[PDB]
């Protein structure tokens, strides 16, 4: 997203730092560029865990994406955002029966089961609710992807069910009288910057769909290719070749649609790739000090709002505001937040133009795994404002937190 | 705290897992044993950041402790808990002017300043409010403590002001007409398991008080010795010799009271030591699976409630509940929570009696840096119930979270 320093300075007169600022024009253009390159039989699904703000999620709903939820709470958020039931899928390795109950009662597109015991729970709830529950299976492939792993055969994971267990899973599936099997899901992990490994895993997932037809005579109605598209945060990281991924997977999916899967919905999921680059976290320098030969710059935001930046260094931009100093030589500094813990460090030993109280530190690539990934109540600071810029206007999409927010669960 | 397995099983019939259970009888006995060993001129202060539950904090208030707050939000919590202004101190390296304003308006015992610029902000606010503001200074000693650091002279830190800057700080202090200097504070860091290093730092802090009298003619009314008393979490860790710390520091403080400091309040702060061992985090096994030669046990709680256990392994106790299996051989397993991320791991490669759905996993030493240290809204799961056992009765001290708690700041 392009950062306008005068725009950000102006916003800090209207909104108290620290805040997240989202470029909604970039969000839309970035999504549409991805969409335009991708076979129309593939539907994109937003992973809500990457950002729990319903006003951002509503944008993707309006553009036709589905949403992937991982809890009954995220299911509620998805409905606040206006996603229809036919565009909601439910993942996760530890769904409680009460969560399965709400999912069955909601009639969502599918619950992606991660164990045989889960399948039987779903069946029991479908019977009690007099519904046909739609289920997919999350498969942990018996193959490792990329050109760097040592051992063949895939990796031990708490997620889903080993591919080697498919016969037992399909035997269970086909015995469930109130449950309809609709397909499969493979997800190889987040922050994947290896273009070829992504292509390989998605092709492998289409091929698993073929294998299920060959072995069981079932044509998957939904094949969820996962994704995990990474975003570069550090200088040594390179962006994915999104052109190569979209072209190669689109062609592989088209060949499947032309043969065995003419009415199958293919899904690519994304959280980070859709949102990370669209936001900046803006924080004001409160104090500057020297300690034992080092310089420390203390800012008004930190780990309780943006934990991921705390634990290399995120990309950052600096806005000089203080009107009295012109003493802006490059220096090595540590940028620390306001928390009473040495872990609250946005940047250690970072080489910046000299930062003084009133200057702004802007943390880039902050749109995913930001506020909701952080220990928001640690040390009792107010949760931050979030602002959405779009179509030339600015909209408050999250109010500043209050102390009453902290004690709500305690008084009650 | 002693864990009664039948008690915990009975509680899970009344309260939905996952939950925190606090032994309030242990909290009181553990505190009173510490108090009894300590010179009465030392007052203990609870560090609220270790646990933000006001019902626990109220216990310490009733026993006469002070409270150390690190934000205006924690100041509000301290007042909910009934701490009087004369028993509240305010620390932190990044206090906003709005936080300083509320602290001045509240007339608290002192604001512990961490920069000269902070001192001037406080003075300006005291003038505007027509109050005398009480301030202490946080000093970063020019000495390293223990018998393991290489370089002499102390360590670069974002906290407080280097001891070498004392003349400049005292020159600033003495120029503030609406602010009263009341003393000093040294805090060397959390989870300190080195008995002698604690004794050395506390003695050094008393000696700094003497140095301030010798150099400036000022008798500190408050000398805050900090603390950071650690608690052993892992098998290789040894408990502090609390007897040695309390006896040696009490004697050193008594010598100061008998000579130069007859009316000085000495403070020892504690969060972790007062609370860590008093709680268990109880979580139910939802699913069990094999993946690629390993066993995974998925529980209903995890990183979003108790991040510290996720990133060795905390001490854990296991309660067999499932009534059908007797297949309890020792096995190596990974215990994972319900979140859609491999980081949600309570125990990797841990050797336990075989765990089956319905069994309970109890994470010990969970009373400090627990719920409020965790990304409670990540993935949208309800925040957990907290229960206080005391005097033979059980009290709900935090209700289960709801989806409305997540969206409150977004709708509004
Ligand atoms: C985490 C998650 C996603 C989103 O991952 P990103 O790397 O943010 O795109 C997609 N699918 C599943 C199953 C997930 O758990
Ligand atoms: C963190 C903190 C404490 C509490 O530390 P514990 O190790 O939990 O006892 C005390 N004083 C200050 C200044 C702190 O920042």
């Amino acid at each position: 997203m392009n950062l306008d320093q005068a725009e950000i300075t102006a916003l800090t007169k209207r909104f108290e730092t620290p805040f997240y600022l989202y470029d909604g024009d970039f969000i839309e253009a970035h999504y549409r560029q991805l969409r335009s390159r991708t076979n129309p039989a593939i539907q994109f699904y937003l992973s809500l865990k990457a950002n729990n703000n319903i006003h951002l999620a509503k944008l993707f709903r309006q553009w036709g994406l589905g949403v992937e939820v991982a809890s009954a709470g995220e299911l509620a958020l998805a409905r606040h955002a206006g996603f229809s039931a036919e565009n909601i899928i439910f993942s996760g390795p530890g769904k409680k029966r009460s969560e399965l109950e709400i999912a069955v009662q909601s009639g969502i597109y599918c619950i992606i089961a991660e164990s045989v015991e889960e399948l039987f729970y779903i069946e029991e709830l479908a019977e009690k609710e007099n519904k046909t529950a739609r289920v997919a299976i999350r498969i942990n492939p018996d193959k490792s992807f990329g050109s760097t792993a040592i051992k063949m055969g895939g990796v031990p994971r708490q997620f889903g069910m080993d591919e080697s267990m498919l016969d037992a899973v399909m035997d269970a599936v086909r015995s469930l009288q109130f449950t309809k099997f609709i397909g499969i899901h493979v997800y190889t992990g987040t922050q994947n910057l290896n273009t070829d490994s992504i292509i390989e895993s998605m092709k492998y997932t289409v091929d698993l769909g073929r294998n299920i037809y060959e072995r069981y005579g079932i044509v998957c109605e939904c094949i969820n290719l996962g994704g995990g598209f990474g975003v570069p945060y550090f200088s040594h990281e390179k962006a994915l070749d999104i052109g190569k991924i979209t072209r190669t997977v689109s062609d592989y999916v088209q060949e499947a649609r032309d043969t065995r899967f003419p009415q199958t919905t293919f899904i690519i999921e994304s959280g980070r790739y859709l949102l990370a680059q669209a936001a900046v976290y803006v924080t004001e320098v409160l104090y500057r000090k020297a300690s034992k030969g080092e310089v420390f710059v203390i800012v008004d935001g930190g780990m309780h709002h943006h934990a991921a930046s705390t634990f290399s260094n995120y990309p950052m931009e600096y806005i000089p505001v203080r009107e009295d100093s012109g003493r802006r030589e490059l220096e090595k500094v540590t940028i620390a937040g306001p928390l009473c813990t040495p872990e609250d460090c946005l940047g250690k030993d970072v080489h910046v133009p000299a930062l003084y109280p009133g200057d702004l530190v802007c943390v880039l690539n902050s749109g995913a795994y930001g506020l909701s990934f952080s220990p928001v109540h640690f040390l009792g600071h107010p949760t931050p404002i979030e602002i959405l810029k779009r179509n030339g206007s600015y909209e408050l999409i999250r109010r500043k937190g209050t102390a009453d927010d902290i004690v709500a669960t305690q008084l009650q």
